[PDB]
C-alpha cells in the first residue's frame, strides 16, 4: 500500500510561497489527481513535524510524501515533469 501527502499552506506566510503551492497543485489537479494535502498551516505541530521526518530544517510547505518517507520536494517534482521525468519519480517506472 503505497500513498502520497503532498504538504502545503493553507494559511500562507509568505508571497513567494504561493506561487510554488499553486504551481504543484496545479498540475496534479489539472492531472485529475485523487491525491491528499499534509498542510502543516492547519497545527504547529505538522511544521516540527514534516521538518523532522524530512530530515532538513530548511526545507518549504511543498513536500512529495509517500507514506511516512521522504519523496521529494518543490525543485525535484517541478525539475521531473520538465523532462517528462515526473514518472521516474511517480512511477519510477513500473511497467
Amino acid at each position: 500500500m503505497s500513498g502520497l501527502r503532498v504538504y502545503s499552506t493553507s494559511v500562507t506566510g509568505s508571497r513567494e510561497i504561493k506561487s510554488q503551492q499553486s504551481e504543484v497543485t496545479r498540475i496534479l489537479d489539472g492531472k485529475r489527481i485523487q491525491y491528499q494535502l499534509v498542510d502543516i498551516s492547519q497545527d504547529n505541530a505538522l511544521r516540527d513535524e514534516m521538518r523532522a521526518l524530512a530530515g532538513n530544517p530548511k526545507a518549504t510547505p511543498p513536500q512529495i510524501v509517500n507514506g511516512d518517507q521522504y519523496c521529494g520536494d518543490y525543485e525535484l517534482f517541478v525539475e521531473a515533469v520538465e523532462q517528462n521525468t515526473l514518472q521516474e519519480f511517480l512511477k519510477l517506472a513500473l511497467e
